[PDB]
Order: C-alpha cells, then sequence, then structure tokens
C-alpha cells in the first residue's frame, strides 16, 4: 500500500495513513513522534523512513535533521541518528539499500550538500555536493544512479537536473527539463525520470514531463487535472499516484493516477484531509 507521512494544513502533521488502490479506502496509523513537513519518504528492508523536514507550529518553525524508521507490522516508530545538517524541504533517494539526502534548506541557507545512510549501521556520512543549491529538489534512482531535479537555489527556481554517480562520488549535469519545477513530485515509472506539477516562481503547475536516459531528451506527458506543487508522490503496481499538494488556493485532498497506457489521469480517491509536503513511500 502507498504511506503517506507528515504534510502541512495550517501547521506540520503528524499523520501516517496508508490508501489502498483496489479497496478505495484509507487506513490509519500510528503518528510521527515530532510533526514534519517538508520530509521525503522511501522504504528500506520494507521499512519505511522519514527524513529531514521542518515542524512549522504555532510555536516555532524548527528545521529537521531527524531520521526515524517505522515498521508495519510494529506500528512503531523508532528514531535513528540524524543528519549532518538540517534539511526542510528534501529529497531522497534510495541505491543498493542505502538512503541519500540531498539539498534542502536551514532557515536561509539552501544546501548544496548531499549525505548517506546506512540501515545497517545507523550512520551518515557525507558525500559529494551538488553542484547546485537545491531546496524542493526532486530526487529518482536510474540504473542505479542519482538524479536531483528541479528545486530553488534562492534566488531562482531551476529546471535543471544534475546527475551524481556513487562509484564515481561527483556530480554532473544533465539536460534541463522543459519546465522550471521546484517542488514537484519526481519518480520512475517504466524507465523514465518523471516530473509532475511543481511551483516555477508564478504558478502552480499541472504539466507533467518524463526524461529517457539514452536519447537524454524530456517529452510532456497528459497534464494532471489540477496544478499542484509540494505534492508527495510515488508508484504502485506500474501506475504514478500524486497525493495532495498546494494548488496556489487551497490544500488538496485530491489523488490524482496516472495511467502510462492511456496517457491519462483521473481522479481516484480523496486523501481524508486535504494537505502538502508528505513524505510517500510504497511498502
Amino acid at each position: 500500500l502507498i504511506y503517506t507521512a507528515g504534510g502541512y494544513f495550517r501547521q506540520s502533521l503528524s499523520y501516517l495513513e496508508a490508501y489502498n488502490p483496489s479497496d478505495g479506502t484509507w487506513l490509519r496509523l500510528a503518528d510521527l513522534q515530532v510533526p514534519r513537513s517538508g520530509l521525503a519518504g522511501c522504504v528500506v528492508g520494507g521499512l519505511l523512513y522519514a527524513v529531514g523536514g521542518r515542524n512549522n507550529s504555532p510555536d516555532g518553525n524548527t528545521d529537521s535533521s531527524a531520521l526515524d524508521c517505522y515498521n508495519p507490522m510494529t506500528n512503531q516508530w523508532s528514531p535513528c541518528a540524524p543528519m549532518s545538517v538540517p534539511r526542510n524541504r528534501i529529497g531522497v533517494g534510495v541505491i543498493d539499500g542505502h538512503i541519500y539526502a540531498v539539498g534542502g534548506s536551514h532557515g536561509c541557507i539552501h544546501h548544496n550538500s548531499v549525505e548517506r545512510y546506512e540501515p545497517e549501521r545507523d550512520e551518515w556520512h557525507l558525500v559529494a555536493p551538488m553542484l547546485t543549491r537545491r531546496i524542493g529538489v526532486g530526487v529518482a534512482v536510474l540504473n542505479r544512479l542519482l538524479y536531483a531535479v528541479g528545486g530553488f537555489d534562492g534566488t531562482n527556481r531551476l529546471n535543471s537536473a544534475e546527475c551524481y554517480y556513487p562509484e564515481r562520488n561527483e556530480w554532473r549535469m544533465i539536460t534541463a527539463m522543459n519546465t522550471i519545477r521546484s517542488g514537484a513530485g519526481v519518480c520512475v515509472l517504466h524507465n523514465c525520470i518523471y516530473a509532475a506539477g511543481g511551483y516555477d516562481g508564478q504558478d502552480q503547475l499541472n504539466s507533467v514531463e518524463r526524461y529517457d536516459v539514452a536519447t537524454a531528451t524530456w517529452t510532456f506527458v497528459a497534464p494532471m487535472k489540477h496544478r499542484r506543487s509540494a505534492l508527495g508522490i510515488t508508484v504502485h503496481q506500474g501506475r504514478i499516484y500524486v497525493l495532495g499538494g498546494y494548488d496556489g488556493h487551497t490544500f488538496l485532498d485530491s489523488v490524482e493516477c496516472y495511467d502510462p497506457d492511456t496517457d491519462t489521469w483521473s481522479e481516484v480517491t480523496r486523501m481524508t484531509s486535504g494537505r502538502s509536503g508528505v513524505g510517500v513511500a510504497v511498502t
């Protein structure tokens, strides 16, 4: 099932909920220990991890270096070692069972730094920094290479993407997206890096485009029905789901589903309550 952790609606949230695309219904689980928005989620060894973010509350706005791990058959969170720095609006990806933490912000500092986590050793380690400072960065893994896509460097929203090679611990710029996207949902479906929605400094976006590594080309596909940034994104049974986000007016509860065979989006469910800035992963 598709798990959503954290989010924002008037304050950062602690919710953990699971949607099942078969039954159409939602299941409510254990709260995060600390509320977080702007976090990322991923799954390693079947366990779901919540990475970075910020606790935006009536009493504070503290950026998060936390890493916490949740177990689906214990329904228990337990803390792991924290990162070198707080990273709000972080991106994450998984290569070889290891979590890479990319970019994000701490106050007015916009990180280009990156670090890697080891679940069997509960250790963070710093790797090579990106070429670009990127908050609201989208991250994807394809052929075991790590891609950092879009974001905001503090002045400009970005259409650039760059690629990390783990045996070359070096960053390489690639072909830019057609669209500037901060806070897009970025995932891999088929064997393309998809970038959906986001914010370009003027409008929240409903357009979607995908990267083919062999031809180094980005191509548009069908747009979502409603513009959205700070969406959670995941792939389930060969299909993309986008969860919530902010459309410039409303915190959406809409969940849209992209069918790649038809190049069609459909509204499939409502989240229990509208929210943005979640971490999503499937297990």
